[PDB]
């Protein structure tokens, strides 16, 4: 009975009409954002959400009597059913976020679509190489995340009263948002200094993502 | 009579001949933005435009004969036909915004020196190679811009109320600009989680970003 | 008996261990951050901060007795060194801004993993090849500065009515944080042709940058 | 007399002495920022000022003879004739800019240490296979900014009632400084399809800088 579906499953006709759905739903998902077309046809759209949503459903439970273990070694394949059946639970008691989330299944574009699996291929292949300076820049942060509070929590609490406020912050200033102007000036009206923590805290941060980057060309 | 032409069109003297009207046209051009001018020179300028104009609607239906089919067959000469082509257009007519488009048309000192066609060319050239990551960016924006109205849209209608609106502030958050004190903070004194939101989102757009412009160098 | 002390420090045991003290002195002193914390648990991490201080002092010291002249010509542990001393620093000397100067000793995590040492031993060696950079730079900063306090510094005191702030308000031009509406705009009301001034001033700087990275890459 | 004159100005003792010489005028003109040191020591730095410029007119009196007019072919010795000219201009009726130009004087500095001239002219060095693009964009930024005035101009003149003015707005927004939230916002305020001059133009401006960078670095 394996014989029967497994020539189902590899078809141009499966995955074509799995990937002509999921750019329907995402034509579809586009029209759930006005409510106003919510009115005039939202009861076409929580259907079409149910159906898809079985067919996927159904889809990766062949996919995986066809590959057995061998799917379950396969990212592009893991994520697939991740981002389907994280699709499934209910929105009521559970966060409901989930309920946004489940615009996530578009990225089963990719996984389908060739050409787009290799350019995240690429791209996270660069990751484990750099996950240490990962690791500095996050002790880094944490060294830093520690003064701040210490040093401005006081007297800002929006910018720094809380451990992870003062992350935040100083994440913003590696971005360079209005950070002088913004939050350093206002620093400076009780503390004259800071910029001895925020001027130097710039400079390497920004050393170290050029450096980085650097890094990244050169390998 | 179909012989005759294409030895003065293809002249060295031709091509010499147009350049030096778009310079001046790009000169009386700034030009027409001063009112002061206007008073003062206006009808001169008004009606050197016309002469401008159908000079250049000269040349083109010359042009097609000696190039025939394939002259539509040319991006560059494409480019031609559409730029003077606007400036024929009736005003009232259509739109009233493309009798100031008009001022696009200085853009033929592009197509008609070979050195800046090149460049422009070359800039084309990554492009083919790119059209994977703009085509994954906008498929990762398109996704975040939904969540972001149905997450963010009842009680920030200006900023996410709608999809064009999320997907504006998700353009402006990629290009880093006011984007914590002036969105995501605010954002934050409601929704506290958001930061799960756009701190994502900002290393993500920022990571592809970087890594494009590696393999365009390497390659 | 002497290189029996010496087995004991340079044991794989005892490393990785007072490494996992520097982990737990790492998680305590994010606990101090709270004030609910330490209410209740205050004396856990008051007495927990006593010993690991204590334990440190005697490997530095023990350190020395197995490395003595050569100790003093290691980087790494010269680092190690002043970030215990500063702590064997008592409480007050009107400035207690040194007791928060104390999480600075976990930096030694980087010191004390040898993966660490690596990432940032390669960041450093970057430098050097800079150190010419750096000094034009500088010195450009160092004139603009001038001509910058004379310039704005008697209506603008609070950006430029110094050395030190020129200085500053430049470095956050440089950095282009809200250099437009936020400095110039408002300098152009009473001083029309301050863009002569820094819209130059940010072409150099913006140049020299780009210009820099290129010999980072090559170096 | 022409070999004897020749011989000293040429010599290690002449320019180590200028460049002496040339800190202390540097140094000097820091401590002119504080009307404290003016009050208090302003008699013995306005002339110490005066002999500076008397032995620089002399210095490169010396030096015009030894060179001839193979002096006015040196690009470094034609700046240094200007920048110490402008010092000798009256301060007083004509025009009181000219008092703060002076300052300009202590970029010898550079001109007098090779590692600097080294520097500078490596930077100059990447300007000529550059000045097409900068032809591009200028000529884009030239085309932009006539469009932006007669579009926006009659609703927004601070931002775009002249040329200039959008040329300036177009280049904030180039240096993507509070473009958004500080510009376009706004704009859309009444004119909501500002953005579809605005996005496609950030995305032109970013693609030409970064290949720009890119076809600098592989060379
Ligand atoms: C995420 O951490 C970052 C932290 C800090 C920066 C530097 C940000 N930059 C100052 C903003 C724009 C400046 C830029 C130049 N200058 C530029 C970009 C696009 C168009 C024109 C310019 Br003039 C360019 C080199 C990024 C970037 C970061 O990610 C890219
Ligand atoms: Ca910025
Ligand atoms: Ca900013
Ligand atoms: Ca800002």
């Amino acid at each position: 009975m394996y014989l029967r579906i497994t020539n189902i499953v590899e078809s141009s006709f499966f995955t074509k009409f799995i990937i002509y759905l999921i750019v329907l739903n995402g034509i579809t998902m586009g029209l759930e954002t006005s409510k106003t077309f919510m009115q005039s046809f939202g009861v076409y759209t929580t259907l079409f959400n149910q159906i898809v949503i079985t067919i996927f459903t159904i889809e990766i439970i062949l996919r995986i009597y066809v590959h057995r273990i061998s799917f379950f070694k396969d990212p592009w394949s893991l994520f697939d059913f991740f981002v389907v059946a994280i699709s499934l639970v209910p929105t009521s008691s559970g966060f409901e976020i989930l309920r946004v989330l489940r615009v996530l299944r578009l990225f089963r574009l990719v996984t389908a679509v060739p050409q787009m699996r290799k350019i995240v291929s690429a791209l996270i292949s660069v990751i484990p190489g750099m996950l240490s300076v990962i690791a500095l820049m996050t002790l880094f942060f944490y060294i830093f995340a520690i003064m701040a509070t210490q040093l401005f929590g006081e007297r800002f609490p929006e910018w720094f009263g809380t451990l992870g406020e003062s992350f935040y912050t100083l994440f913003q200033v590696m971005t360079l948002d209005d950070w002088s102007n913004g939050i350093v000036r206002p620093l400076m009206e009780v503390y004259p200094y800071a910029w001895v923590f925020f001027i130097p805290f710039i400079f390497v941060v920004t050393f170290v993502m050029i450096n980085l980057v650097v890094a990244i060309i050169v390998d």
